[PDB]
């Protein structure tokens, strides 16, 4: 059932929100990929239409030109009618971090650290890159564990809520003003992400070193170290990230001091007093 002239559709490997996911034979290429179809709606009509449109433009052409092997790889775009159009993936076998710690609850120190310094390596790649990525939405959920082990290799995902820090939006003295403020997962945001007023607030790539932080923290322990009990609603009513100044350890099960002090230093609560990427990417605890 082929599409493009090439792309031999095999069989179905999910669903997405908007969107089904087929394996297929690329016929020009010889190689197995995943083709992403995206499926709006119909009755949305004319507002909600483009902006979404847009949004999946956007996230392709950042995704696009990014080649490294701890990210997933975005081979091809085209749109089939007016309401659909596709993605083309590398295939990746296994499941996701979320799903992983859902059946297993936590891991080994050893994995956990595993899994970390893969992730910091994209993030190393994000920030050499011809303008740098923050990526905004690192969790469980992105993180690919592709030969389904947390010892074994893991691929990072899903740059629909990245920022671009180029020139005209970023320097290093003030960092750049957040976008769209309210977006992503609040349990792996900062307290800089929250805080509303006059103006929006100013980041950097300080944000995903919190979000290694708050993933390290649950591979370890298996909850999350603030606001575990909490919905999305529930953070913003209470301020619970705000108040997540000082990050407790529970003494079950055993971590070294080593990995508690590497937390403490990416969950550092005020962004100034945080680690950067690039010293993230060259932390003692991460050095083999
Ligand atoms: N590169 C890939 N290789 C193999 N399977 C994939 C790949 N990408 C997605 N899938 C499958 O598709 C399912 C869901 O697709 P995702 O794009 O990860 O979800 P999603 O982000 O909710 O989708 P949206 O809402 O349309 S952006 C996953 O559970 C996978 O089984």
């Amino acid at each position: 059932p082929t599409l493009n002239d090439r792309y031999l559709l095999l069989h179905l490997l999910g669903r997405g929100g908007f969107s089904e996911v087929y394996k297929a034979f690329d016929l020009t290429e010889q190689r197995y990929v995943a083709v992403k179809i995206h499926q709006l709606n119909k009755n949305w009509r004319d507002e909600k239409k483009e902006n979404y449109h847009k949004h999946a433009c956007r996230e392709y052409r950042i995704h696009k030109e990014l080649d490294h092997p701890r990210i997933v790889k975005l081979y091809d775009y085209f749109s089939l009618d007016t309401d659909s159009f596709c993605t083309v993936l590398e295939y990746c076998e296994g499941n996701d971090l979320d799903f992983y710690l859902k059946q297993h609850k936590l891991m080994s120190e050893k994995e956990a650290r595993s899994i970390i310094m893969q992730i910091v390596n994209a993030l190393k790649y994000l920030n050499e890159i011809k303008p740098p990525i923050i990526h905004y939405d690192l969790k469980p959920g992105n993180i690919l564990l592709v030969n389904g082990t947390a010892c074994g290799e893991i691929k990072i995902t899903d740059f629909g809520l990245s920022k671009i820090m180029d020139d005209d939006s970023y320097n290093s003295v003030d960092g750049m003003e957040l976008t769209s403020q309210g977006a992503g997962t609040y349990w792996y945001l900062p307290p800089e992400c929250f805080v509303v007023g006059k103006e929006p607030p100013k980041i950097s790539n300080k944000v995903d070193v919190w979000s290694v932080g708050v993933i390290f923290y649950q591979c370890l322990y298996g909850r999350k170290p603030f606001g575990h009990n909490q919905s999305q609603q529930d953070i913003l009513q209470e301020n619970t990230i705000l108040k997540a100044t000082e990050v407790q350890f529970p003494p079950k099960p055993v971590v070294t001091p080593e990995a508690k002090a590497f937390i403490r230093r990416c969950l550092a609560y005020r962004k100034e007093d945080r680690i950067d990427v690039q010293q993230l990417a060259c932390d003692p605890y991460l050095l083999p």
